[PDB]
């Protein structure tokens, strides 16, 4: 989409995964869906360095909305749960430097069941945009048919567009194409700031693998597509949270930065371990993810329970990731030619390689002709990058 | 088996799951299967508190063996990487106070396809003997009926008990029975310390789980059958390797507790972290799972992605775990009525409850009316002690 936006991943905080539709705050009020759940987020946000660190949108998702328009059949957020409403949530988000992400759906209802945006793109878009809102994540359910759904997305598309003010367009149009037809990426990319291609995510080391396969099996289809203004988004990070264990959490990071995936955090962030706050914010991996070239990375190679993922950087640089997949015993040895990276180009003449994950750690000078030989975890990765040199 | 052994579930160290066969001691000098990986492993038992925590046992499972038996028909340890052989290897285990396992097969080779037992049962028990073995676990590949799958597990047994050295009895019987005859677990328990039910644990949460929802499913066939002498094995604790999260190793630790199970670590004890081993070391839960009674614990309920197990003690106490297998979302509340509880007597009229994992905290008096309310993490696993006020 080319409004501007999104020019490296969008970087920020979304409640799906780790809070869901809890519509309950009289016996879960630390977990329900409220303004003040959004507004303590936002404080932490900024006090705990995840602003600094680039997470700049604090997403609403779904089940933020009265179960009825108003009397001009204008959207509302619920009444209890948000009762000072959207705008002062928007004015209270920016007075913390940070942008405010709110969610819809292309149909007759949210996949919750709360009011749609069919028949109303124009004016929820109007709308959106008078409250103060930056991101919009667009959802699928409840649409009649493929006819309908595309012409929807291109619609708010738009409607965002005659708005005149610059907001985020996250797009579930792919994923719910599936069960019709295959997409059209191009199309897709014309309309939408990022893009939900696979199924979500949820807090188990079964899913990141299942969305990296998915990845990996279609990458032909989508790998080209991405660039600066249009992503592939598979889904939100699920570090710290409770089903990844270190290595996993490790993994899921370095495999979206390889991915050039937005970085939508979905946790608590009141209380998360020091481990995965320092991952999550781990200046090197964000550098790759947002590197400003912008082209997704890929799966090199796969076999023998190993998979190597590499992505371009900006400069002559690579990002390489190598990850074990064998669910049994201990760190298994893995060697390549460093040739065999970057297309032959990242270590010709030489490259100097940085191990980033699991720790950072200078590998030294690599000649055209070496070898890199690493040790990789079960179910973790190592991830390095390679600077391309005359030196050494 | 009733050699006065396994009066509670055996506690120790098993090289399999973290380590498996790897002869690379070129490559590999400091994770091949070796009598230097042995001596390290014991020395950082004492060291490093196993040993007072419970574990005593340092057993080593398949690969230690050379490609061919001796002059005599003896099995030998590889030469090359147990160049002093296991007499020796015990001797300096037992000068730390420990006990030392090793592994054999019933039928004509190891699963890893070094010498098997098959005609040499009497032999290989005598050379055991001699060794200074304390424990033995038996595997059953290459075992071509169940005639003889059977008649090895029991002539092995017999003939460990005729060397009069006193040998804690590992079997595979179950396991490799169950694809073609349910066993008779009470058969079974006549000849083993320990069986295995069910599929090899691996470092994830999906075998964990698998050998829960195994056990609870087979629970009617295999809970009463327990007891001092004799125990279910739900396969090794893999807490402090890697495809855990810490929710998940709680869980793999506390359920553990409740099934009675023997606690075979398979891990790196020289890189392991503090908070694996201060749960590895818990010693409330592992006097949960050393219980005198040795009743095994079982499912009490399930439903809404939830698990309650439980397990009578001594002296009218009982454990309660509570698990969460919803994997979205965060921690999610259940109550039950503590009258639901350990059959009902176990809060009346009244109960203590002490939270014990995934942190210890008192939780109070709780009336034989009250209910039980908790959060559980996702895969996660909250575990109480419950004493009856009387
Ligand atoms: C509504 O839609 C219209 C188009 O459908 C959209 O305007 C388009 O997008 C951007 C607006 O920022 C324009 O692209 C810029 O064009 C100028 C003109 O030369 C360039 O200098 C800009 O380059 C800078 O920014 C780029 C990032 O966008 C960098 O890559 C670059 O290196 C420079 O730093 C940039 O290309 C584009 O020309 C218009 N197209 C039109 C007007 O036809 C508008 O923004 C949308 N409105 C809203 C509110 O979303
Ligand atoms: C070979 O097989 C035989 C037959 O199965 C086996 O003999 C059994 O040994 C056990 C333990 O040595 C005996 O059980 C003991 O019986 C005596 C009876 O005098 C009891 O005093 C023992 O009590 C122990 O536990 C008490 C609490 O329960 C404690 O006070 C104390 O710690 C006691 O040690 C115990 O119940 C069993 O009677 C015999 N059975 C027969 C038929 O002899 C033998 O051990 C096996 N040998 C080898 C080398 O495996
Ligand atoms: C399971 O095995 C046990 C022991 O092999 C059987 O129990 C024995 O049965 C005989 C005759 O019925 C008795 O004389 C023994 O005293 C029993 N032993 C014990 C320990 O109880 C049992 O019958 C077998 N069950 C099945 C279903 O085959
Ligand atoms: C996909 O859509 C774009 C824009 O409408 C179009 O140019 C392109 O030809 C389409 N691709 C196919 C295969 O139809
Ligand atoms: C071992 O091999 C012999 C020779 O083929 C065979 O007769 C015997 O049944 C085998 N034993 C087992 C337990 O498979
Ligand atoms: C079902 N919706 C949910 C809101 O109800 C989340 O936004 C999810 O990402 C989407 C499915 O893709
Ligand atoms: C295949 N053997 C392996 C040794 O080869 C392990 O001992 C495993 O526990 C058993 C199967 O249950």
């Amino acid at each position: 989409l080319d409004n501007g936006l999104a020019r490296t991943p969008t970087m920020g905080w979304l409640h799906w995964e780790r809070f869901m539709c809890n519509l309950d705050c009289q016996e879960e009020p630390d977990s329900c869906i409220s303004e003040k759940l959004f507004m303590e987020m936002a404080e932490l946000m900024v006090s705990e360095g995840w602003k600094d660190a680039g997470y700049e949108y604090l997403c609403i998702d779904d089940c933020w909305m009265a179960p009825q328009r108003d009397s001009e059949g204008r959207l509302q957020a619920d009444p209890q749960r948000f009762p000072h409403g959207i705008r002062q949530l928007a004015n209270y988000v920016h007075s913390k430097g940070l942008k405010l992400g709110i969610y819809a759906d292309v149909g007759n209802k949210t996949c919750a069941g709360f009011p749609g945006s069919f028949g109303y793109y124009d004016i929820d878009a109007q709308t959106f945009a008078d409250w103060g809102v930056d991101l919009l994540k667009f959802d699928g359910c409840y649409c009649d048919s493929l006819e309908n759904l595309a012409d929807g997305y291109k619609h708010m598309s738009l409607a965002l567009n005659r708005t005149g003010r610059s907001i985020v367009y996250s797009c579930e149009w792919p994923l719910y194409m599936w069960p019709f037809q295959k997409p059209n990426y191009t199309e897709i990319r014309q309309y939408c700031n990022h893009w939900r291609n696979f199924a979500d995510i949820d807090d188990s080391w079964k899913s990141i693998k299942s969305i990296l396969d998915w990845t990996s099996f279609n990458q032909e289809r989508i790998v080209d597509v991405a660039g600066p203004g249009g992503w592939n988004d598979p889904d939100m990070l699920v570090i710290g949270n409770f089903g990844l264990s270190w290595n996993q959490q490790v993994t899921q990071m370095a495999l979206w930065a390889i991915m050039a995936a937005p970085l939508f955090m979905s946790n608590d962030l009141r209380h998360i371990s020091p481990q995965a706050k320092a991952l999550l914010q781990d200046k090197d991996v964000i550098a790759i993810n947002q590197d400003p070239l912008g082209k997704q990375g890929y799966q090199l190679r796969q076999g023998d329970n190993f998979e190597v993922w590499e992505r371009p950087l900006s400069g002559l640089a690579w990002a390489v990731a190598m990850i074990n997949r064998q669910e049994i015993g201990g760190p298994r040895s893995y060697t390549i030619a460093v040739a065999s990276l970057g297309k032959g180009v990242a270590c010709n003449p030489a490259c100097f390689i940085t191990q980033l994950l699991p720790v950072k750690r200078k590998l030294g000078f690599y000649e055209w002709t070496s070898r890199l030989r690493s040790h990789i975890n079960p179910t973790g990765t190592v991830l390095l990058q390679l600077e391309n040199t005359m030196q050494m």
